[PDB]
C-alpha cells in the first residue's frame, strides 16, 4: 500500500543556546531534518507532513525547496498531539511512519523492515535494547507481541531488567492512527498527549503490535545538545567513510576524513589524512589527494595529484594535471588536462589550457589562457580603478615572464613572448616579443651598514 | 577555616628523558604544576608551598611570577620528608592539603568534597577505584574509617580483590601534620618517608580517617613519561571540547580540537576541524572559524567567518569581516569591520580601515590604512637599507593598483589612485593619480623555441 | 641453524577494487609485503622465498631491488601448494618459517620466541586467543602439544568455546616440509591443499607441535580490504607513535601523527598535531615542529623552529633557522644555521648561507645566497624564455630590494645594494648600489569613482 511520513520538528533545542530552532543543526553539512525528509522520500513515502512551530520563519527560509506539507503547530502539547496536527491528511488505507526532526541517523533499511512487520490494522513499533535503559519505556512482549510500554517510575524489579526500550518511531494505517489519535488523553505527571499511548489503545481494540528492533542504536539516537550532534556527527563520517573503504576509496585515516555532500569515485583513488569533501564531488581512476586539502563542487579528472594543502571550489580539473601544494581554485576555475598549478597561486573564474603551468605566486582572474602556456612567477592579472573587471586573453603558447602585470580588458595572441617586470596594458600580436625598458643608477663603492 | 597547599614538584622525571624537570612538562600549553598551583589558588588557599629540587634553576625561571612559597628540598628522602619541608610554615588551626606537581587533572570540586569530609583532628584521604588495582595500596574500612592502607606484597587474597586504593592526595589540619610528620619512620624495603604513614599514625592516635572517592580515575592520574603525559593531554582535551559544546559552540569534531588557554564566546560559534586556540581568545557572535586555522591572542567581533589554514596572532578583527584562506596576522594587525583579507596575504603591526580589502599575495607591514581602500595583489610594502623601519600611512578610499611598493616611510593621502607596477617613495596628495611611464621594445616575429 | 622463510604473495585481493595485487598496498608508505621482507630478513633469514602470481608485472617493478628469491605460483591450489613451490629450495637441515605477504605487523620477537619453541623435527605453530573464535580452526592442545587443529563445522560444543585459533604462521625444518607437503591431500569441501594439514601429519609421525600465542591479536591480523588495512594502519602509526613517545619525544597528539618511514631524534623534540614524517627524517635536540608540517627526506639541526603548514622535502636546516609557517622548501633546499624563511616562501635546489632572511612572497631557484643577506618581499629568481634555466649567485652582505626580479645566469657580489623594483639582468659588482630610475606622470584632481 501507499505511505506517508510524518516528521515531528517543531522543537526550540534550547539546550542548543542557539538563535536556530532544533532541527536546522547540520551533520555533514545538511540539518538534521533534512536528513529525515530524505530518507522519507527514499522510502516512498507519497506525503511528508513537515510539523514545525518554533523557529517557523527560519525553517521556511532554510528548507524553501523541500517537498513537504507544511503543518505549523502553534503549541507543543505532546507527540500525539503534534501527529494529530497532520492526520486531516492521512489517507484511510496508506502506512504512515512517525519520525522526528532530532534523529538524522535513522535509515531507509530499518523503515522498511518496520514498515513490512506491521500487522493488518495494527502497529510496527521501533525498539532498541540498550545497556543502561533507566528512565525508557520498558517493551513488554506476550505471544510475540507488544502488551504495553512500562514506564521506568512504574516498572517492577524483573521489568527494570528488561533492556529492550520504545524509541516512539511507529507505523500504522491512517484510518487506525485518526481513531486512536482522537483517544489519547493527557492525564500524566507531564500533562502532555503522548504518541507512546497508541500501543494500549490498539491492545484495547484487539489490533496487534509488533516489535522491530534497531540493529545499531546510533540510528535511533537524537541530539538535544551539540555536545550529542558532534557524537553523531562522528558515527555518520565512520559509517560513510567505512563505505568507501569497502568500494576500494584508499582513506589512510578513516577518523581524519569529512564527506559533507556526494562521492563520486574511480578506482585506485587515494585520500590522505584531514581531507574535507563537499558538496557534489567527482574523483576519477587514480587520483590522490594529500593531507588537508578541501574540495568544494569539484570535477577531478583521471591521474591528478592534488599536493597538500590545495582549496578548491567549483572547480574542473583535466586528468593527468597536478595541483599544489598552497593552491587555491575559485569558482569557475577549469584546468585541462596536464595542466600544473603551483604553490601560492591563486586562479578565478579562468580556463587554463593543456600543459599550460602557472607554479608560483600568481593571480590569474577573469581569464582565458591557452595550451602550453608558460605564465612566471608573480604575474598578476588585474584592472583599472573602473567598473567590473574586464578579462585577459592569453593565447597558445605564449612565455609571460616573471612578475608581469597583466591589464585586462587585454589579449595576447599566439606565440607571444613576454619579459619579466613588464606592465602590459596594449594587445600583444602574434610571435611578438615585449621586453621592459629598464633605467638605473649604478653608484660604485656604495658601503652598506 | 583557613587552607594552605603543599605541592611536590621536586622530582626529576628521568624517563621523560629531557633536560627539564618532571613537572615543567606542559599540558595543553601551560606546565604540569602550573595547574595544580592555580587549581590550589582556586581552592581559597592562603599559602602553597612548593616543594622543588630537580632543576631548580629551570623552576625558578619558569614560574618566576608564581605566588608559591619557595621550599628547595635537597634530597629526596620521600613524600612525607617533602611535606616536613613546609611544615615550619603551616598555621596550627588551618587545613593543608597536599598535592602532586605530576598530577595536574585533579579539580576544585573534588578537593572541596575531600576538604569537607575531613573530620576535627583528623585526615580526608583522596581514594581511586582501580579495575586492576594490582601494586597499589588497598583501601581497608571499618565502621565507614579507614583503618589500614594494606600494600600489595602484605595483603591477604581477600584484600588483593578490593579496587579502592591510595591516591596520596590528603588533607589535615597543621599541628596534626606536624605531630605525624615528626613521626614517620623509613623502616622499608626502599628506606624511604611515605606520607601514606599518616594513616596508621592517625589511627594510632584515636583520630579518624575518612575516604572520599574520585568520581573520574583520571583526575587523579599523574605523568611519568610523555606517553602518559600525551593521554592526561587528550583527557583535558576532550574535557575542555565537550564544555565548550555543552555550552552551545559547535565543535565539529571535539577529538580534533585543541584549545591552550581560555576561550570566550557568543552564540552560534562554529569550529571546524583541526582548529588550535592558544592564549586568550574571545568570539564573538556568529564566528566560523575554517579548518586548519591558529588562533593566538586574538579578539573576533561578531559575523566574522576565517576560512581554512588562517594563522591569526595578538590581532582585533572587526565585526563582518572575512579573513583567508591562506592568511597571515601578525602581532599588531587591526582589521576594523567589514575588511577582507585574502590568501597569501600577511599583515603586520598595521591598522586596516572599515571596508578596505587586501585580498591577495601581499605584505602590509607598520601601517595605517584608512576606510574603504583597494589594496591590489602584489603590493608590498617595504624600506630603505637603513637602520629601524619606517611608517606608510594611506587615507581613505585610496586605490593601490597590482605589484606596486609603497616605499616608507611614506604618506598617500584621501582619494588617491596608484596604478599598477609602480614604486612610491615620495607623498602622494589627496585626489592624486600617478601612474608609472613604461618604456617597451617591441619586436615582431619573434619566434619562440 | 639457519633459517630461511617462505611469503605468501600471489593474491589477487579482489576486495581492494585494485589494479594492483594484494600485497602491494601500502601501510606507512611501504607496501604490506615489504614490511614482511624486512621483518623476515631482520630475523636473519638466509633465503626469503616470495611466493607470487596476480599482477606478477607489479610486483617485480614495486619490489625489483628485494633479496628475495622470485618464485612464480602459475595457480593458486592452496597454501601448502604455495609453500610447495619454494620447497625444492628448503636446506634439509634449516629452519622454514612460513608468512603471509597480506599480514605486515607481525613482529621479529614473536617469530624469534616461534622459531625457538619448535622441537626437533617437529612444529612450531603460531596460535591466536579470540574473544569470537567462530569461524577458525581452534587448537586443541594434549599434554602441552597441539594433537589436532578442528574447524568450526567439525567442533563440539565445548570445543567451540575454545578460544586458541590457528594464525598458519609455523616453522619446522626443510626436510619435515619437503616430506609432509608431499602428503598434503585436497580432499575437502574447498578442494584446496592446506598447510594447515601439517598439524595432522606431524601427529601422524609422532612428531611434536608445540603452540606458540602472539601476545598481541593485531599483529597476525591479515587485511583483504581497504577497511581492514586502515585499521592495521592505525595500529601501526599508534605503536610508531607510543615508541617516540616513550624515547621522549613530545608528540601533541599520537593519534595525530604519520611516521612512513625513520624518525631519527634528540631530545626535548615537540612535535604538535598533523605532521607527517616521511622517507628519511633527522631531527636535532629541541627540534619544535608546528602545526600541519610536512616533512620528507630532511635533516633538521639542533633549535630549529619549523612554524605551521610548512613543507619540507630532501632539504637540509642548520641550527637555530626558523622555517614557517606556510614555506616551502624543494629538493636540494639547504638553509645554513640562523637562516630565516618566512611565509608564502618557495626555495629549490639552493643554498642560503649563514644568518640570511628571506621572509615573505619569495621563489628562489637554482641560487647561492651567502651569509647576511636580505631577501626582500616579492623578490623572484627567473630566467630568459631559453633551454636549461640557469644560476643566481649572491655574495656575503647582499640587500635585494622588495618585489625585484633576478634573472639567470646572474651574479650579485658581496655587499652590494639592489633597490626595490629592479630587474637585474648583469652582474652587480662588490659594494654596488643599484636603483631603478622611475618615470611617473602625476595628474592632480583626479577625482575616483
Ligand atoms: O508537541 C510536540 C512534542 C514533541 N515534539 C518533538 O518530538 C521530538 C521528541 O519528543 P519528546 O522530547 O517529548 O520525547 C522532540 O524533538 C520534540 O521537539 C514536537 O515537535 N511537538
Ligand atoms: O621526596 C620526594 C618524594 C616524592 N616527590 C614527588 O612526589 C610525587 C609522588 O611521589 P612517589 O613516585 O614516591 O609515589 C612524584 O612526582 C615525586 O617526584 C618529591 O618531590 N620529593
Ligand atoms: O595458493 C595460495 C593460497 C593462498 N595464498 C595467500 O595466502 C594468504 C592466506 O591464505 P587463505 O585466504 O586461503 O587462508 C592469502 O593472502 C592468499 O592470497 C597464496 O598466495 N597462494
Ligand atoms: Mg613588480
Ligand atoms: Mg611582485
Amino acid at each position: 500500500k501507499a505511505l506517508s511520513a510524518v516528521i515531528l520538528a517543531a522543537g526550540k533545542g534550547t539546550r542548543m543556546y542557539s538563535d536556530l530552532p532544533k532541527v536546522l543543526h547540520t551533520i555533514a553539512g545538511k540539518p538534521m531534518v533534512k536528513h529525515v525528509i530524505d530518507t522519507a522520500h527514499q522510502l516512498g513515502s507519497e506525503n511528508i507532513h513537515l510539523i514545525y512551530g518554533h523557529g517557523g520563519d527560519l525553517m521556511r527560509t532554510h528548507l524553501a525547496n523541500e517537498q513537504v506539507n507544511w503543518v505549523l503547530q502553534t503549541e507543543q502539547l505532546g507527540t500525539a498531539h503534534a501527529v494529530q496536527q497532520a492526520a486531516p491528511f492521512f489517507k484511510d488505507n496508506e502506512n504512515i511512519v512517525v519520525l522526528y526532526g532530532d534523529a538524522p541517523l535513522i535509515t531507509k533499511e530499518t523503515l522498511e523492515k518496520l514498515i513490512e512487520a506491521k500487522p493488518e490494522n495494527g502497529i510496527a513499533l521501533l525498539t532498541v535494547n540498550l545497556d543502561n535503559p533507566t528512565g525508557y519505556g520498558r517493551i513488554i512482549r506476550e505471544n510475540g507481541n507488544v502488551v504495553a510500554i512500562v514506564e521506568q517510575k512504574d516498572a517492577n524489579a524483573e521489568q527494570l531488567n528488561i533492556k529492550e526500550v520504545n524509541t516512539g518511531v511507529m507505523v500504522s494505517d491512517g484510518a487506525s492512527f485518526k481513531k486512536w489519535l482522537a483517544r489519547v488523553g493527557n492525564n500524566n505527571a507531564q500533562g502532555e498527549y503522548y504518541l507512546t499511548d497508541l500501543i494500549a489503545l490498539a491492545n484495547q481494540d484487539n489490533c496487534q503490535v509488533v516489535a522491530v528492533q534497531a540493529t545499531d542504536v546510533m540510528e535511533v539516537e537524537g541530539a538535544n545538545n551539540r555536545l550529542q550532534l558532534a557524537a553523531l556527527e562522528r558515527y555518520f563520517q565512520n559509517k560513510q567513510a567505512s563505505k568507501l573503504l569497502l568500494e576500494g576509496v584508499m582513506i589512510y585515516d578513516p577518523a581524519r576524513f569529512d564527506l559533507r555532500g556526494t562521492l563520486e569515485h574511480g578506482k585506485d583513488v587515494e585520500i590522505d589524512v584531514n581531507v574535507i569533501i563537499e558538496g557534489n564531488v567527482k574523483l576519477g581512476d587514480r587520483v590522490k589527494i594529500g593531507t588537508g586539502c578541501v574540495l568544494k563542487n569539484v570535477v577531478i579528472g583521471n591521474d591528478v595529484e592534488i599536493k597538500p594543502y590545495s582549496v578548491l571550489e567549483d572547480s574542473i580539473v583535466g586528468e593527468k594535471a597536478a595541483i599544489g601544494p598552497f593552491s587555491r581554485l575559485r569558482p569557475g576555475a577549469e584546468l585541462a588536462a596536464e595542466t600544473h598549478v603551483g604553490n601560492f597561486v591563486e586562479i578565478k573564474k579562468s580556463t587554463v589550457g593543456k600543459g599550460s603551468k602557472v607554479n608560483h605566486l600568481t593571480y590569474v582572474g577573469d581569464s582565458e589562457i591557452g595550451s602550453n602556456c608558460n605564465i612566471g612567477a608573480g604575474v598578476i592579472t588585474c584592472n583599472y580603478d573602473g567598473a567590473n573587471k574586464f578579462k585577459t586573453i592569453i593565447g597558445d603558447d605564449v612565455f609571460v615572464g616573471s612578475d608581469t602585470q597583466l591589464v585586462a580588458p587585454v589579449k595576447v595572441a599566439n606565440g607571444a613572448t613576454i619579459g619579466a617586470g613588464t606592465t602590459i596594458t596594449r594587445d600583444v600580436g602574434e610571435n611578438e616579443l615585449v621586453i621592459t625598458r629598464v633605467a638605473q643608477r649604478h653608484i660604485q663603492g656604495w658601503q652598506r651598514p
